[PDB]
């Protein structure tokens, strides 16, 4: 940086501070991930200067010639990424796309049928303080008491009852693949429309690491950050069928002028999941959450699901007679990130919790491998059986220090 | 740039396209602006990587002590600027700005009154292809059809017929100033909120040029962006009342994790406004509106409410009988950017129009003076007299080019 550190201490100061933070610690949360200097290059580029409300060729102003190139490359980058047909890459969030998703198929009052919110679904998959509980009628799905996997038969039955005009599959933590073949199957025949959220998977999929929810689901939206490694925005896939009522939804329907800054860093993380090199990332994210889960066990430690088929993992925290809050804030002293988390069927409330979220895409970026892994499930097993050992903590600081130099 | 032209040629080529194009055109769009290369380098930032759901000090993730001390600047910047009690600088645009605040005070169905669409309001004031027509019962109070300047006696008969749950105050192509004091009193007379969204005069207000809506209204709403000159986002404003129901419609309500690195650049972007030298900008922002709107009126052509006493003009091109989109379509061949532009009472659809819509910000901030004005207006003269002589326009386009260097 040239400029900023002259024109506002302040915020270089802060910034500064944070650049630091996110090198010398150990980056558990499972959205987590580090883009790259290309992709903030687009970011900071003159392209936040131009209003370009519409579409590439169908603007609402002119001079969009060149912005109209960048944004038809992200949208091709991603159909090529994922085989949809057809790709809006205007959405400034993943909020916002299952927003402008809600939007297109629902009218207010609607039935939808997402994931349990305390089992692995989104806040903007009926929570009652998001907008999508407040506009819509949403019923919930959960996981089978024993296994953690969703119950497909209570998916069937709960959208037999209610009928919900729109199924949403997919979640914030759930440590297993989901079938959307199923997911599909269940909403042919109570004649619902599939909207999958793959946000947390994203990544995985564009390697081919995770089923691709495109070929079952009429609608799929994602965040273009987490797995998929991009800049922090959203974005839709759907059929040819839906292109114009979805792009009609994001604008003018919820949104005005897209960033095209954004859209162009979304561009740029397409280009990088497209290389031979990110489906060998991909790998070993997932690689590197199943030997840390095994590792976890080896500690003494349950897993909800019993470990994991993607990215992330949840320890059931229960055994040590620990809440996820308090070992959230233990992990904290030492430089290790973790959230908090619900687990399903979990005693704790929301706020409080009896788990933890751990995720690898982070760490794994940053080019930790199978023998970090194993120091860093090391590490949490020393801290969370030693919670009041001040001489236990300094030296899990110190092997934190250790993994990131 | 250093690692976006290696990484993605594709990519490069457009924006380096796209910023030769800001450099040769002259940008007339009354919504666009050029913002400082301390605002881009803190959007090109690390703080992408993220996530910070919640507000300061109260985050649903650990680890957000910087970007804490990065947002509680934005926010008091943003209320050392314009006087707010409360400032929320989540909002992703204008757009999810008022959305926010719709979602804070009213449920769906509610009549709200907001400016005729056709006569300067905005999208997100009740088009019935938006959310916010969609979502509530919008009804709009017009300008006079001789002077266009707002009939405030017809913002009061459709609060006492209609009994809106709120007005909305300001616009997107209203070119003189806002009575906010008498929109308060009609609000106060049938017991109504009322929201200002100040987007377009945001930059005029915090250099004292515009009045402050701040203390007549419950909230304004603002894009970061436009007269304010910061990076492309939102901001709401609002006493100390309202600021709990307003942070929670932005988050857990409409939005998820904000954009750390936008936010930073609204920091940025509020640090400069607070300077002396923004003040100096944005007097002659005026100025060279006042000087255009006098020179364009020397050349033959008549402007809605016959001036203005902002940052924006709008061409009632009827006289010349040219449709907007004639005008904004030669003008675009020659190298001067407009946008056709309905004018009240037009005869012509908002995709044809009767007007083109003219703003300073952009080329005020290149540093174009009085003399600029000048020319630009002769040359403007010179194409839409001429609009059938390719000699004229070869003029007009050389002597754009003399302008620009």
């Amino acid at each position: 940086m040239k400029y900023l550190p002259q024109q506002d201490p302040q915020v270089f100061a802060a910034i500064e501070q944070e650049r630091k933070r996110q090198h010398a610690k150990i980056e558990l949360i499972a959205s987590e991930n580090f883009v790259s200097r290309a992709v903030m290059e687009a970011q900071g580029s003159v392209l936040t200067n131009k209003y370009a409300e519409g579409y590439p060729g169908r603007r609402a102003y002119g001079g969009c010639e060149y912005v109209d190139i960048v944004e038809e490359l992200a949208r091709e980058r991603a159909k090529q990424l994922f085989g949809a047909e057809h790709a809006n890459v205007q959405p400034h969030s993943g909020a916002q796309a299952n927003m402008a998703v809600y939007f297109t198929v629902l009218e207010h009052g609607d039935t939808v049928l997402g994931m349990n919110l305390s089992h692995g679904g989104h806040l903007t998959h009926g929570s009652p303080v998001n907008f999508s509980g407040v506009q819509y009628n949403f019923v919930a799905y959960g996981v089978d008491p024993e296994t953690h996997v969703i119950d497909y038969d209570d998916v069937r039955e709960k959208a037999r009852l209610h009928r919900p005009k729109l199924i949403v599959a997919a979640a914030s933590a759930y440590p297993r693949i989901i079938d959307f073949a199923k997911f599909r199957e269940i909403a042919d025949e109570v004649g619902a429309y599939l909207m999958v959220d793959m946000a947390h998977i994203a990544g995985l999929v564009a390697a081919g690491l995770h089923p691709n929810p495109v070929p079952y689901a009429h609608f799929v939206t994602t965040t273009t950050h987490k797995t998929l490694r991009g800049p922090r925005g959203g974005m839709i896939l759907c059929q040819e069928q839906f292109a114009k009522q979805i792009d009609k939804a994001i604008f003018p329907g919820i949104q005005g002028g897209p960033l095209m800054h954004v859209i162009a860093a979304k561009a740029v993380a397409f280009g990088e999941a497209l290389q031979d090199d990110f489906k060998a990332y991909a790998k070993r994210v997932v690689d590197n959450a199943k030997r840390l889960a095994s590792a976890l066990q080896n500690e003494g430690f349950t897993l909800v699901s019993g470990g994991t088929d993607n990215h992330l993992l949840l320890v059931d925290l229960r055994p040590q007679q620990l809440t996820g809050k308090t070992a959230e804030k233990v992990l904290d002293e030492v430089g290790i990130t973790v959230n908090k988390n619900t687990i399903p069927y979990d005693p704790e409330s929301p706020f409080v919790t009896s788990g933890i979220r751990i995720g690898t895409a982070a760490v794994t970026t940053r080019g930790f491998g199978l023998e970090e892994m194993d120091e860093i499930a090391a590490i949490i097993g020393l801290v969370l059986k030693n919670v009041g050992s001040e001489q236990a903590l300094e030296e899990a600081r110190q092997r934190v220090a250790a993994l990131t130099d």
